[PDB]
């Protein structure tokens, strides 16, 4: 599931919604896209399953990545803005529990914080 | 200068705040930690300047990572639960704009979504 | 993000509907298929990004292709019937505008016109 | 035997008519043209007889192509917008039948659909 | 186009339906998955065209596979339960006829039979 | 046990019964057979026990395979129709449980489904 469209709401809740469309899905991956004149938005979902080691816990990775590509204009070359998260847990782990850590992160990361981060505050 | 402690609120704004203590800070990097009875929590905040290459844009990268370490229990080995974010932008980009993309992601990633992700939905 | 099926209405609007089933989608490419007793129908959708070159505009290609395949019948060997379209525009162009040209072509190409084409009327 | 003019109605039926003038016809090929202040329109019709081979069916190609060319404007260089169709069938096939497939495609390709294609929806 | 979900009804038409979600589709292949508390379920549907050899019939092969993964429990390691089918026929065979053989097999394989098989009875 | 004859009921329940006779049993394998003028039917049952690995779960495989061999006639060379299933579980596994997964598969695989499969629907 997840959806046929994916909405990136810039500025968070109540911000500017950008509705991307699913345009491709290969290798446990999805790609949503929304072209515009000045830039384009792309969102990718990826799932991985680290290989089984002889004597080790086997982990799974889930990743979501937002990317705004700003096309080159004038002297200014093309560049990008990008944000993404990764969730990693062992195979049989309790979903609810794992989800809670992700929820904790989303909660932690608000506008105020992002500000400080960009300001190199550790 | 994010503070001496860092609070991880499990399950989102709901509750169960784990207040980690700062335990190290080197190279624009901080680490907080909270050892508990059957698991411990650790948070890392890092800032980086991506390798400058001749003809091309230079990016900065900011990362925040939450980690829960569940100690081994009887026959069950020790394992981890981990979630992290990475914000990447060109040097000199408009921070407010950049912040909006991160804001958009945190907003997008809620309990409902993590549920789906863990289920390998794309 | 096209849909589990794709209908080919032979003879255009009000004609004979042939609803094909999506059987694959990889590399920004779809494939629908409908096998029948005497022939089979197959539709493919392909998206391309033309070779980005130094001082030139970068284009994208969008192609859709219908193909009825009539199986060999006695003396008569197997053969096909194809019809496909290609839309080409530069990255960043205005969708509405581009779409209008495609609409213009679809509109232009009616039964009467196809008749002439098959008749080699140049 | 096509006619002194060819009209490209942008936006399909009821849209903006651009009546091009036939300017050449050689080798089972036509060319219409309509120059304008900011862009020019050009339509071409081509008929081909594919390479006759030993033990194989022989096909014929029929192609029609619309091309708006937007002249350079200040910083903005010159670029085009193309839409073209190709019909392919074996020699001797039943015109009516072949025509039906073309009609099916024209019918299929409407504004809504072009929108999706330009959007890379596969 | 089998659908977004796939239901595995444990114990036959009796009950205990596990509704798996589609999580991937590449190369005429789909994969559904349902992670649960102490085990997870996965289904795969694949289609193949067997390697064409000079003088000889060419076959198509269809496969459906159900898999239950029981996570490790204490000292007991993780293991699997798996059942799958393969239908193989010449290209262009009469599908209805082919279907009848598969139908015959599903019919033959009931609870009573599986019981015997597991007991190594021939 | 299992029987001295094995009945393949084409078209599933209520279909055309073909009663094969056990003609050979070697290596934890059985072979039933029913010759006819135009074709012949063969059913094979096979049991395997994957080798004991140092640190791994040891599995057993049970396989049943139906095969109709259609003798060559005229230009048409001899070809085959074949369907088979495989059940795989660890050695000490609970039979009833395993059986239930097999039952689930047989149940899933009905005429309707086989149709779609042959049609390459994933
Ligand atoms: N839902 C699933 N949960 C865990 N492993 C899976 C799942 N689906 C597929 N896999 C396995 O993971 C492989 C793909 O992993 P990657 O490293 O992304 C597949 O080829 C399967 O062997
Ligand atoms: N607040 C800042 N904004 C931009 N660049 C900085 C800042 N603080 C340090 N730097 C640069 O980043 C380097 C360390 O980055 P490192 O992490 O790859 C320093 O030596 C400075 O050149
Ligand atoms: N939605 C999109 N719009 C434009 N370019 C894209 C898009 N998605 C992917 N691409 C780029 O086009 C490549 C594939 O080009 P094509 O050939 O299928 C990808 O590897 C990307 O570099
Ligand atoms: N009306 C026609 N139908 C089929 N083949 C034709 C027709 N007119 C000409 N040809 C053949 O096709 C050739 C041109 O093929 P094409 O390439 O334009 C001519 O030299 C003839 O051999
Ligand atoms: N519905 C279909 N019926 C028969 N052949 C097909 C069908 N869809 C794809 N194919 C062929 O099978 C190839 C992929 O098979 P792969 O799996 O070995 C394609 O490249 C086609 O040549
Ligand atoms: N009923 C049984 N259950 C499990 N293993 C068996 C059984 N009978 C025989 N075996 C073992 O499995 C071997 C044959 O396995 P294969 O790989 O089919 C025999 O030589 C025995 O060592
Ligand atoms: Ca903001
Ligand atoms: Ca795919
Ligand atoms: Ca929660
Ligand atoms: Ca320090
Ligand atoms: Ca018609
Ligand atoms: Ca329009
Ligand atoms: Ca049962
Ligand atoms: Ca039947």
């Amino acid at each position: 599931a997840l959806g046929d469209t994916l909405t990136i709401t810039l500025g968070g809740s109540g911000g500017t919604a950008k509705v991307l469309r699913k345009i491709n899905q290969d290798g446990y991956t999805s790609e949503y896209y929304l072209p515009e004149t000045s830039s384009s938005f792309r969102a990718k979902v990826r799932h991985t399953k680290e290989s089984v080691k002889p004597n080790q816990v086997q982990y799974e990775r889930h990743n979501v990545e937002f990317t705004e590509t700003v096309y080159a204009s004038g002297s200014t070359p093309e560049f990008v803005r990008q944000a993404y998260v990764v969730i990693r847990h062992k195979v049989g782990d309790v979903s609810a529990t794992v989800s809670d850590l992700g929820e904790a992160l989303s909660f932690y990361l608000n506008e105020a914080l992002y500000g400080k981060l960009i300001g190199w505050e550790s």
